[PDB]
């Protein structure tokens, strides 16, 4: 079969909050986090892990729902690590940069990651997104391309500086399971290396340098796990 089994029943299950401020909390048993630099904006999570975004006049707006972690282990010391997703898009406007897919962060060293199969801006993202262009890697079935890069600007520890990195899926995917510990295992080959792991969760992040960026996405599934 070609795709996921979940790509033909996801449904928004279980109880919701709808969070309409900057906010981590839990839903059940799933991380959550709300983060916009500006805009009115919204999210709702569900205990399944699904959740739905909303942003107007953002100018870096981050819905994302899966696991938190409290930075005492490397991805190795924790598992192999899995998302399952399903993305709708939506309208939008003014949306100048966006990922969809896995993100996180670890600490010592302080990175930024990401695993981006898909975009709600017009265009996917470009060799803008990072000072260095690994190239183009087979990883988890795919090609994506790897780039790192070093940002100054707000973070898991406050406004400092820090990596990051990126895998960019070389044709978009709605549906389907991301091997967040294959990218780790390519990205751990090119020098890029992981530390004490903060989160890994299912992401939808969309912005604009000078813009707000609005519009709203829907994930029907998402469920990050430690498993095969």
């Amino acid at each position: 079969a070609e795709f996921q089994s979940f790509c033909s029943s996801a449904s928004h299950s279980g109880q919701s909050v709808k969070v309409t401020g900057n906010k981590v909390g839990t839903i059940g048993g799933v991380g959550y986090e709300l983060w916009a630099d500006s805009g009115n904006n919204s999210a709702t999570f569900y205990s399944d892990g699904s959740f739905s975004c909303t942003f107007q006049n953002a100018g870096d707006y981050l819905c994302r729902s899966g696991l938190s972690f409290d930075s005492t282990k490397t991805p190795s010391q924790i598992g192999r690590m899995k998302a399952d997703f399903k993305l709708v898009k939506q309208n939008s406007s003014n949306v100048g940069y966006s990922y969809v897919g896995v993100y996180g962060w670890t600490r010592s060293p302080l990175v930024e990651y990401y695993i981006v199969d898909n975009w709600l801006s017009p265009f996917p993202p470009g060799d803008w997104v990072g000072n260095k262009k690994h190239g183009s890697f087979t990883i988890d079935g795919a090609q994506y391309t790897v780039y790192e890069n070093t940002r100054t600007g707000p973070s898991i520890d406050g406004d400092t500086t820090f990596n990051q990195y990126f895998s960019i899926r070389q044709q978009a995917r709605d549906c389907g399971t991301i091997d967040i510990s294959a990218h780790f295992d390519q990205w751990e080959k090119l020098g890029m290396t992981m530390g004490k792991l903060h989160e890994a969760k299912v992401l939808g992040e969309a912005g604009n340098v000078n813009g707000g960026a609005s519009g709203t996405a829907d994930f029907p599934y998402a469920k990050v796990y430690i498993g095969d």
